[PDB]
């Protein structure tokens, strides 16, 4: 787990990346609040599958490039009730092996 940083009315920035094969081709992959679960994500606020985003709301954002494996959450207009740890999941095709990043995000 790794903690990030974000200011109160400001907008949080969560990294997460891979490296896909191909902008067309890629990695499916969700965002959820709280730790990451043996599968899946709990409390999903984005997802992504091998071509497009498939989930997404007002406040939860990419602002990369996910055709190149730029998956980094932005969580706009940030309040106190944003804090906590987050989930970034690369779900590669296979079982027991998923790529599992756990960010801590703090607000002040
Ligand atoms: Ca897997």
């Amino acid at each position: 787990m790794v903690e990030y940083r974000a200011e109160v009315g400001q907008n949080a920035y969560l990294p997460c990346f891979y490296t896909p094969a191909a902008p067309g081709n890629l990695v499916p992959v969700c965002w959820g609040k709280g730790a990451c679960p043996v599968f899946e994500c709990g409390n999903v606020v984005l997802r992504t599958d091998e071509r497009d985003v498939n989930y997404w709301t007002s406040r939860y954002w990419l602002n990369g490039d996910f055709r190149k494996g730029d998956v980094s959450l932005t969580i706009e207009n940030v309040t106190l009730a944003d804090s906590g740890i987050y989930c970034c999941r690369i779900q590669i095709p296979g079982i027991m092996n998923d790529e599992k990043f756990n960010l801590k995000l703090v607000i002040k």
